[PDB]
């Protein structure tokens, strides 16, 4: 009984309004359809072979060498992963209504954040791998040695901790939306449309969490601190990406990878 829940409680936990449920369903299918979901075609997905990613040897300024071969294997699969993120965003109405200029900024802004989340939630405890591009299951050491350095460690620990959050497609979808609709970027026009779009998404997202009634204490603040986890991952990665670019030939960076991550 809703009225009793309402009286008895300390504060109120509103569930999604119809307008928000529409927002949630569009977001949920946006993410599902650009997730390399669990469909037929993606669930053909092999571990990265154990002899790859064990030979880090190209020196990076912070001392954490890079396995050239493992690196190449990851750049070889990264373009579709970046593209899927673009498709995700394009399928959100509040995104596509935005000036093209704003859209690029927003995607550059959050691409790694969304990719990292996407891997994070694909963390698998019995194998101790993340799944990259819906396809490649990799271990902590492999991804670490293959380019990402301590950014691998961060995604793994994020993925490990998210295990018990039992996120469903929606929660990951709305997390992405919150990440995407961020005004922590320079050079946007619709700084206010974007803030309002993030508010609506946060509002629908908490309201949805309310609906799910996870049996973790303080789920929503916790699920909010994960967002800053992700921004920190994105920021470490932007930094290691510049050092990736200093140390390695452009031949190894796929045009799109270069594009999403150049300043
Ligand atoms: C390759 C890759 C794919 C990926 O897929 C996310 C998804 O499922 O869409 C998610 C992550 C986190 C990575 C890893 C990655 C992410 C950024 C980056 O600069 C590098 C270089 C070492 C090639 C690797």
């Amino acid at each position: 009984s809703h009225m009793e829940e309402m009286i008895r409680s300390l504060q109120q936990r509103p569930e999604p309004t119809p307008e928000e449920w529409d927002l949630i369903h569009i977001a949920t299918e946006a993410h599902r359809s650009t997730n390399a979901q669990g469909s037929h075609w993606k669930q053909r997905r092999k571990f990265l072979p154990d002899d790859i990613g064990q030979s880090p040897i190209v020196s990076m300024p912070d001392g954490d060498k890079v396995d050239l071969e493992a690196f190449s294997e990851f750049t070889k699969i990264i373009t579709p992963a970046i593209t899927r993120v673009v498709d995700f965003a394009k399928k959100l109405p509040m995104f596509s209504e935005l000036p093209c200029e704003d859209q690029i900024i927003l995607l550059k802004g959050c691409c790694m954040e969304i990719m990292s989340l996407r891997a994070a939630v694909r963390y698998d405890p019995e194998s101790d791998t993340l799944t990259l591009s819906g396809e490649m299951a990799v271990k902590r050491e492999q991804l670490k040695n293959g380019g990402l350095g301590v950014v691998s460690d961060a995604i793994f620990e994020l993925g490990k901790s998210l295990s018990a959050f039992n996120l469903d497609d929606t929660e990951v979808a709305l997390l992405q939306a919150v990440l995407l609709m961020s005004t922590d970027r320079s050079g946007l026009l619709c700084v206010d449309k974007i803030e309002k779009s993030q508010e609506a998404y946060l509002l629908a997202f908490e309201h949805y969490v309310n609906h799910r009634k996870h049996n973790i204490p303080h789920f929503w603040p916790k699920l909010l601190m994960k967002v800053t986890d992700l921004r920190m991952i994105g920021a470490c990665h932007a930094s290691r990406f510049l050092h990736m670019k200093v140390e390695c030939p452009t031949e190894l960076f796929p045009p799109l990878f270069l594009e999403v991550f150049e300043d």
